[PDB]
């Protein structure tokens, strides 16, 4: 088992998951001075118009909104990518107070939470196959910046009472993941990993420059979830972010700049 406390948190994961100290781990700090433009980069092409949400699940480390990835209803193309990537799920990371919780940082600045929209490359057939390949996954990272209430986010938060403990799920149809995107789609990109065990090095990271908003009040609702299953002792889901990992050999690129 793994988690986010002093003893089982990120600093210890390397013992059970050696790849934690590897060459393309995420998240990273994005130093905007070192960011470079690249004329090969394209605008991000998100097509979430037919996206079909199925359910919401507490997986014991976070909560996921699952999408129907059996066809091309919710696809991600272009940006830094070649091919088509299907949306399989999104989930969030957040911290114990509003001044922390994002996984990526910008010139060391942290936000209150971060949304990850996970996509797999269709040339690999399924998520499991895709997850093992360097070009297999694409994750769009969206910062949640504390400020005004976010009404799109509120629909997600209203279901959280129904999935308090590990393993619970609730049906969650009709949620549009495009409603949790900012209006401008400028992004930073770098080759990285999943930010949770097994920490697979299979992700092209697409971190959006513009955050979406969230209220302090709304942030308290994230923190009502439990890491523990029902019947075990309570362990509140107050914080589930991995800190910045060393950039090592990698280049962060920016679009449009
Ligand atoms: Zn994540």
């Amino acid at each position: 088992h793994w988690g986010y406390d002093k003893h089982n948190g990120p600093e210890h994961w390397h013992k059970d998951f050696p790849i934690a100290n590897g060459e393309r781990q995420s998240p990273v700090d994005i130093d905007t001075d070192a960011v470079v433009q690249d004329p090969a980069l394209k605008p991000l092409a998100l097509d979430y118009g037919e996206a079909t949400s199925r359910r919401m699940v507490n997986d014991g480390h976070s909560f996921n909104v699952e999408y129907d990835d059996s066809q091309d209803k919710a696809v991600l193309k272009d940006g830094p990518l070649t091919g088509t990537y299907r949306l399989v799920q999104f989930h969030f990371h957040w911290g114990s107070s509003d001044d922390q919780g994002s996984e990526h940082t910008v010139d060391r600045k942290k936000y209150a939470a971060e949304l990850h929209l996970v996509h797999w490359n269709t040339k690999y057939g399924d998520f499991g196959t895709a997850a093992q390949e360097p070009d297999g996954l694409a994750v769009v990272g969206v910062f949640l910046k504390v400020g005004d209430a976010n009404p799109a986010l509120q629909k997600v938060l209203d279901a959280l009472d129904s999935i308090k403990t590990k393993g619970k799920s609730t049906d969650f149809p009709n949620f549009d993941p495009g409603s949790l995107l900012p209006n401008v789609l400028d992004y930073w990109t770098y080759p990285g990993s999943l930010t949770t065990p097994p920490l697979l090095e299979s992700v092209t990271w697409i971190v959006l420059k513009e955050p979406i908003s969230v209220s302090s009040q709304q942030m308290l609702k994230f923190r009502t979830l439990n890491f523990n299953a029902e019947g075990e002792p309570e362990e509140l889901m107050l914080a589930n972010w991995r800190p910045a990992q060393p950039l090592k050999n990698r280049q962060v690129r920016g679009f449009p700049k």
